[PDB]
């Protein structure tokens, strides 16, 4: 049987599933950790203890606790990004798409997704693998992680919640691919790990972490670098914010035991009620010492890293999401126009660890004085601050640190508005929204995308899964590997290819070598 | 005889000469202070003694004592600023030109030259004052004032060598006018004060200083204005470079009577030859407590200056000059393309208070990342940050600091470049340049300009003179009032006069608010 698989910890029964008038294997919720329940939870995860019998795979398992999104109740363009299935702390479990018939000895691609470290789904309709797997041929698992307090809670020096468990958790899902990928004909040696967002973090974070680097071969990050801004803390903030929430939840906060005992006693809920209130993303990666050997910065400045060739790209209109949900003046449903009043405190609230010289230095940076009154710049400068700040230049700093040493870059730039956006049309192209041509969503034609956008989808899944194969995304129009020299990178939309130089340095160059100057003297 | 006149400290005999086939009246060389020669270098002046007899007024006076510049021995271009009369330390004169037949009592207008106040003669070429005196029908007066050392050197507390003196024979002669010129058809109520760079922040200090404000109406600052970074130095520093005069010339320091005897014991020359080994321009203006009582920017603050009508404005390049005489890559017959090496130590030198973090932050606003090789984009670059951190942006904060209290503003932006200009291309509409159309040498056949110059120069000449007789450059095309609101200014060229706002604002942000306070804090 094409869906009974043996597994090191145990059979497995996959599933038939149709995939645009054809059909192809599905195994999911295949479990690779042992719940972290308990007083296994905030602790560094443990592998499934194999089972006897078989194993059901033929649906989605439970997601993760987390927050759940609720701006805008049953609105599809914020509800795609919730939970689609029941959260539980038992939710350590991959699923892979396998093309029928059996492939001997295919590409992998192991996709991890985002959510910013305290929210995310293998589940979601927008990471369904059918379309690739099946469109290239290719073994595409998903794995899952603990997010929020669950993934996150890191007490330095603790053994019972010592920081990056979720991070951890992404290892051993991992660690379970290179032991077993191959009994679904899946080539080990040849795997693809990536993400977008955290997940594209994630991906940079496992290339850096000297324990994870020989668990796959290539990678690829979408709108996410290991280097962002929100995407890691100090031993010393982590501690600060795992007392903070203890504190919260009234707990003895005599020692590390204490503490973490009283955690473990609250139920799920507890934890991500109080979640925002510890804030100077609450519970993310910490520079440990150990999943981390350095200084993020000090490991790309001396190249310790994996070697290899990866492809990382961002999207036109990074922050436009963010700016909806925590800043004056945007709505859904108007065009947004911001005020100088509502501008001046949207910076205030982009670069929330800078001082006033820091945010003058923004604010000029942004600003065209001849007219500074204007609602659409003033809207669009700021979407432009907290896309560059947070996604766009870390991302370039990483891209051009990493190619110093890599062996292969090729970088995009992603800005085509789907024509079917649910989302108002001034936030352009949004952070996450490249995710559906990735999957191949627009081969689908209930879901009404274009006959161009279907042809767009095609080609980036072909980029995705040729450079998963072989290192580079083109098959023996180019597109042009990054070197430090030139810097060029391409455009991805409906329009024929175009070959660009050093995407956003103007403004990169600001926020990369600059501002951090700036902050430091003062 | 109209040429005969009787004044309050003698009998002057002027000349008759041409202009443009025609004649008017010239006073030369007319004394108005004591000879400040002898144990009066560096005393304030002393009103001239009365004489008997009848003072030959037909040719000019001597140039004041300064450096002569022979970087370009015969060349028009840089000549036409040196001194055309001999040198000598009896120079404080003055000329008139007044319309024939003598007005009964007409508009008049006041020259103050410049020259960084270490040079400038009142004798020069482009200074002529027949062409407007005539066309016009105003008297036209130049006056001369010490400069360099002779004019500038303080010693706070000392009243042998209290500092400003050059000032205040700018203002002896400015009572001499007030006492004279109506012997000359002059109306002592009606004369503007006007003035090129240095000249330009002398008349704006004239305003400032209580005892200047009551000896004129009106006044007039081209490219220049009294905040200017290089225009005043604060007692300290004018001391820390009086004793290092004195230090260079081996001079006894034990205290200043001592000091000063010695620099009075040294010939001219002697002074200037080191004037330049003191710098960390060398002697210029003071902030005394006395001539300005107190900070430039307290009383600009505060209103504490003359309430009055201003027309002030700047030219295109005000720095190509300064680039060509002192940045490494600069040359008078070349295109002068900047590498990226030299434009680094430019911006060093352009900005010699600034520490690393004011360096990065100019050099930042000036390069433009996608393209920060190109030689041409590097000259220009280096140009517009000397033109705008000494001329451009200190005149608009003056601009703005004035016109919340002054009674008239009208702003300028000079940017036609001479169709005979001597100076290559790539500098083009250069710092002083616009001087020989406020004089009307673009009358004068011989010298070649074009006819759209020549009715340039008339509109400039009839603005300028109308201004200076009603505090309205336009006789009831409009040139509009500079508002606080509107920040509304012209362009002055051959085309059609169009009305701008906010000259340079996204630079002179920069310069005026952001660098100051980045500098104030580090
Ligand atoms: C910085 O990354 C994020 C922080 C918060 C959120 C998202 C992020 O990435 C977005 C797109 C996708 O990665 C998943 C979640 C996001 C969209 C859904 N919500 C509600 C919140
Ligand atoms: C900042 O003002 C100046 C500093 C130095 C010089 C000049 C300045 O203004 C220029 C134009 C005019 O005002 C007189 C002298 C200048 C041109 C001639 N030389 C040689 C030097
Ligand atoms: C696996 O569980 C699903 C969920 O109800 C069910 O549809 C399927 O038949 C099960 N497979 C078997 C035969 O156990
Ligand atoms: C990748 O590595 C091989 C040697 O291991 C090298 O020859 C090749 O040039 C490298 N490719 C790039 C693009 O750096
Ligand atoms: C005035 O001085 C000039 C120049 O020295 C001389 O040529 C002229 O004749 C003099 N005029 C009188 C009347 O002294
Ligand atoms: C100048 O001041 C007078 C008051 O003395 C006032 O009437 C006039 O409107 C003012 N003009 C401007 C342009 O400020």
């Amino acid at each position: 049987s094409e869906l009974l698989v043996n597994t090191k910890s145990g059979k497995v029964m996959g599933t038939r599933v149709p995939v645009l008038s054809s059909h192809i294997s599905a195994f999911l919720g295949i479990p690779f950790a042992e719940p972290p329940v308990g007083n296994m939870r905030f602790r560094r995860p443990e592998p499934k203890k194999p089972w006897s019998g078989v194993w059901n795979a033929s649906t989605y398992p439970n997601n993760c606790q987390q927050y759940v999104d609720e701006q805008f109740p049953g609105f599809s363009g914020s509800e795609m990004w919730n939970p689609n299935r029941e959260m539980s702390e038992d939710c350590l479990y991959l699923n892979i798409w396998v093309p029928s018939p059996r492939p001997k000895s295919t590409t992998v691609m192991v996709w991890i997704y985002g959510g910013g470290f305290y929210s995310g789904s293998s589940t979601l309709d927008v990471y369904n693998g059918k379309y690739l797997a099946y469109t290239e041929e290719v073994v595409l698992v998903s794995l899952s992680y603990r997010v929020g307090a669950f993934g996150f809670l890191a007490l330095h020096g603790s053994q019972e919640a010592p920081g990056n468990v979720g991070l951890l958790d992404q290892r051993m899902a991992l660690q379970w691919v290179h032991d077993n990928i191959q009994f679904f004909g899946g080539d080990p040696k040849t795997v693809t790990i990536f993400g977008e967002s955290a997940g594209g973090a994630s991906v940079g974070m496992h290339i850096l972490s000297p324990g994870s680097r020989d668990l796959f071969r290539r990678a690829i990050l979408q709108s996410g670098s290991p280097n962002c801004p929100w995407a890691s803390v100090s031993v010393a903030e982590g501690r600060r914010r795992a007392v903070e929430l203890g504190r919260n939840l009234n707990c003895n906060l005599n020692s590390d035991e204490e503490l973490i005992h009283c955690l473990r006693e609250k139920k799920p809920q507890e934890l991500i009620d109080v979640e925002w209130n510890v804030l100077p993303f609450s519970f993310v990666p910490v520079i440990d010492g150990e999943f981390f050997p350095t200084s993020l910065e000090s490991m790309l400045n001396s190249g310790n890293f994996k070697k290899t060739q990866i492809l990382l790209g961002v999207n036109k209109d990074e922050g436009s999401f963010f700016l909806l949900y925590g800043a004056p003046g945007f709505s859904k449903d108007s065009e947004s126009k911001i005020s100088r009043e509502d501008f001046m405190s949207g910076v205030k609230l982009s670069v929330p660890h800078a001082n006033d010289l820091g945010l003058d230095a923004v604010t000029l940076q942004y600003t065209d004085w001849m007219d500074d009154n204007n609602g659409i710049k003033n809207r669009d400068g700021l979407d432009d601050i907290v896309g560059d700040h947070n996604v766009i230049c870390p991302l370039m700093h990483f891209v051009n640190k990493y190619t110093k040493f890599g062996n292969g870059t090729y970088l995009y730039f992603f800005n085509h508005r789907a024509s079917n956006l649910v989302w108002p049309e001034w936030m352009g192209v949004i952070h996450g929204y490249e995710i559906e041509f990735v999957f191949g969503l627009p081969l689908v034609k209930e879901l009404n995308y274009t006959a161009e956008e279907e042809a767009l989808s095609r080609r980036i899944m072909h980029y995705w899964a040729t450079f998963a194969k072989t290192g580079n995304p083109n098959e023996p129009s180019k597109w042009p590997l990054f070197t430090t020299k030139e810097q060029k990178f391409i455009d991805l939309n409906t329009e024929p290819m175009k070959v660009h130089q050093r995407l956003r340095v103007q403004m990169c160059v600001f926020w990369n070598q600059f501002l951090p100057k700036l902050l430091n003297a003062t």
